[PDB]
């Protein structure tokens, strides 16, 4: 089978067939829960190892804290989306316990106990875990699940300056995970006061955007918590002159959401298209079997010494047409066809997945040439998704064009006053008129200028502080 | 602070002090749940990566299935020990859902759907996860916890031969994790009918033993499930001539218990002793000059060795010596003026207290080599202690005396279920219970075919079996 829904006009059906026929996902009989079959789980394992290697270079250490937390401890800080354990076997528990929705209330009482002097700082912890949250919005594979996988990092420092720089380091690593690994463009910025994590001072984030349906997605985040939680839990150290001070904290997380943004970004009407740095198989060799079976395996050896993941499909019970569609659906980058005249010429017929480009390549040039085609594919995918991200951002300086452009499926960049009240009104109005539009982020990179004391909010009557990105959110 | 309990006369207090002062573990306020701080989590990560690479050579693929299961699906195949979610926020759920205690009932309905033809076999799946089980027995860190981490492997094959080959391959990799990585001796064998996993036909395992308290522990396990589960869930394939048959299944798992067994095996009255293949830090460099410390260091990183300097002014050399000893660092380098003058390092070796002077010029070559020697020494001594703890008995008479010397018993046995049941009752009354641990693969001792009798029952013995008190 092939894909029978169109990406642009039947997106939901398209996304569903693509993740099921590729064997990325299976649907389960508890709503919002999804099985990650090997084909998608390989992508998560790759993300794990690249990010892990990065944080190790800034001395983050891995640990594992428990999945349960008591209500006493959870209700020190959100509650209707928490799952509670009340029973073991048939008999009621004397008091209920919560499955972990995040680890602050599990971890921080122990930070208080371990930290006594500036010499115990910095303290940098990370754990890879699963998380449960009882979502009220409708679920969607990867993007919004009841159980998801993530890492959560939690640091403590002696100055604000050192904590803020760790916030920024992590935010850059996250951007690199999306751009360099997943070939998915993202926009770095700061969250408005209405949209930030309420238990912290600042929240930075990366935003991405699915152009076929007009919706922004928050792709990862990184908080300067400051002294908010350190006062709340008693996290304090003796400085050099004997004086107790409250530590300056950060936290940050990234989830399997990443995998879904990537699929929705690169996929087409024939199936998955995958970045070669995360594709479980990059090259599949299909012979049209006598001296064929010797040339196939020579080609395999060559690619394997070179570091390329390659398989041969030499099954007798399938048409070459069937095979072509099977590996296309699974997003294999390169497809080598090997028949009689390919043997006769000592060369391989190549078809490139994302563009349908055909090429013949002598065998003695494979060692050099294939690694280099894979680097080109990786760069072409990021370059195209970025151009489409740019086509989707429209500058507006007043309210009158907004609704026209949200209905073309776009994001808005607009000068803005950043007040909470202003944001709440924008929301009410856009909803009424359509569905609501919210602030996504204030981009770190301001490609457009504020004339000092002349430029107005695009909505309120006040003066603008900066330009800000707005749109409808997944 | 150092260790103020004796391993032999105060084992419980000893084990607790060692894992807390080492900074491996922190106690938490829900019983049976323990935090794994980086010093112990590093050892789990190492286990993960070594086992992962091995199973990949036999084509096992990793996946991740959900944590929840419906009571409908769970009660197709152990009731009082499962944890139930009944509420989100303040509102009751329509129906309760179980946190995963094992994954058969989560995985196998999907195996039934994916498997149609012999061309879809073998199917080989592994997942790394956490598990919850509401234990009734008293908890102990690593050994028996409410939440634990593990891998669970689940396979399906078109013949029993191939499924059994896979059971044995896994059992050998588990033996190798304990022996080659953790320097901890284990005994391979087959579980008795009374002790095997009821859902399957055969269960193999490795058993460890802690000589200081006289108790066996089951270290990992591996089942030939045969066709029992395939019939229960409908896992069938068509052969080459169109005939439907039920697939032949295996499963196997290993948990964070491994870390506990290793700790209890090698640790002494000064603290952790760690196999160098899993020590988070292998060499600590302590100065009593700084160009010379950083030189030794560089030499050791190019060589592939995990090394740190402790150059803190506010602590005495004797405080540092204890600190890194408690934490089980293999090799301690002392660098004073005397040492600096001679272009040599004073070395102190953690398990034997042995002292050496090594020239800086010889470090590239000689430190790896010490670390291999230390790794082998640890396994060698634990093996000798395992042998002293195993006594041949041919009748019931010396059994109790032998259990009360903190030992295991190897004995001729008939292998009946009713025989084992009675052995349990009697040894309990008389002390608590002894049960069968395994029937070793390796049968040192010989059966007189026709003449040799059960040591307890009056029937004929099938072969020699290992019995003892279990953790
Ligand atoms: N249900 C979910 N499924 C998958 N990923 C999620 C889910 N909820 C949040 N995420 C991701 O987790 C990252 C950080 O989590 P967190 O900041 O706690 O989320 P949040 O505040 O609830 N934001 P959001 O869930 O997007 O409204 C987010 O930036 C999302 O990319
Ligand atoms: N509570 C626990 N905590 C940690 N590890 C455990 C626990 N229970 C079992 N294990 C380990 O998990 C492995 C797989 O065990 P499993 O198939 O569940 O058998 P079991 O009958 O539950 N074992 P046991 O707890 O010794 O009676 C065993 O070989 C044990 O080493
Ligand atoms: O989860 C967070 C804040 C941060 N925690 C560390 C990892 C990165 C993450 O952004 C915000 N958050 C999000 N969702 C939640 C859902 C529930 Br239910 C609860 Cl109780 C609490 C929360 C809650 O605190
Ligand atoms: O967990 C098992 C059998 C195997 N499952 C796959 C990994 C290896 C493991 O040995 C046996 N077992 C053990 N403990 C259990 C506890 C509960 Br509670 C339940 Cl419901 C079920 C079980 C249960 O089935
Ligand atoms: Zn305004
Ligand atoms: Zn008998």
């Amino acid at each position: 089978m092939g894909i029978t829904a169109d990406k642009i006009t039947s997106f939901a059906d398209w996304y569903s067939q693509v993740i099921v026929k590729s064997e990325m996902i299976e649907y389960y009989d508890i709503s919002g829960c999804y099985i990650l079959r090997p084909w998608s789980y390989f992508i998560w394992e790759t993300i794990q190892s690249v990010f892990d290697q990065k944080i190790k270079q800034h001395d983050v250490q891995n640990a594992y804290f428990p999945i349960f937390v008591t209500q006493k401890k959870l209700e020190t800080e959100f509650s209707p989306e928490v799952a509670w354990v009340t029973k073991s076997g048939k008999s009621d528990l004397a008091e209920p316990i919560a499955i972990r929705p995040t680890s602050e209330t599990i971890m921080y009482p122990y930070f208080a106990k371990w930290i006594r002097s500036h010499r115990d700082l910095p303290l940098k912890i990370n754990q890879w875990t699963s998380i449960v949250r009882w979502e009220f919005k409708h679920p969607t594979p990867f993007i919004r699940t009841r159980e998801f996988l993530w890492q959560e990092g939690h640091t403590a420092h002696s100055t604000r300056k050192e904590a803020l720089e760790m916030v920024d380091i992590i935010l850059n690593e996250y951007a690199s995970i999306y751009e360099d690994l997943l070939a998915t463009p993202v926009v770095k910025g700061t969250k408005s006061e209405n949209e930030k994590f309420p238990g912290g001072d600042i929240t930075k984030s990366i935003e991405g955007f699915i152009p076929e349906i007009g919706r922004a997605v928050q792709a990862a985040t990184s908080h300067l918590l400051g002294q908010n939680f350190s006062k709340m839990f008693g996290v304090e150290f003796e400085d050099e002159k004997g004086n107790k001070e409250y530590a300056h904290q950060t936290s940050w997380g990234l989830t399997t959401r990443a995998i879904g943004v990537m699929i929705m970004t690169h996929g087409d009407n024939k199936g998955l298209v995958l970045p070669p740095k995360v594709a479980p198989v990059q090259v599949i060799i299909i012979p049209i079997t006598e001296e064929q079976k010797k040339i196939c395996n020579e080609v395999e050896c060559i690619l394997k010494k070179a570091g390329v993941r390659v398989k041969i499909d030499d099954r007798s019970n399938y048409t070459p047409g069937w095979k072509y569609n099977h590996w296309e659906v699974k997003g294999v980058c390169l497809r080598f066809e090997v028949g009689p005249r390919d043997i006769e010429k000592r060369s391989v017929r190549v078809v490139v997945r994302d563009n349908m480009e055909k090429m013949d390549i002598p065998i003695s040039e494979l060692e050099s040439k294939i690694p280099k085609l894979l680097e080109e594919f990786q760069n072409r995918l990021l370059f195209k998704a970025k151009q489409r991200q740019n086509e989707s951002i429209i500058r507006v300086d007043t309210f009158d064009k907004v609704m026209d452009t949200l209905n073309q499926k776009k994001m808005v960049i607009a000068p803005w006053c950043e007040d909470v009240s202003c944001e709440e009104e924008i929301k009410k109005e856009t909803a009424r008129l359509s569905g609501a539009m919210k602030s996504l982020c204030i981009p770190n990179d301001q490609i457009f200028k504020i004339e000092e004391g002349k430029t107005k909010c695009f909505f309120c009557d006040k003066l603008a502080k900066k330009f800000t990105l707005f749109g409808r959110s997944y």
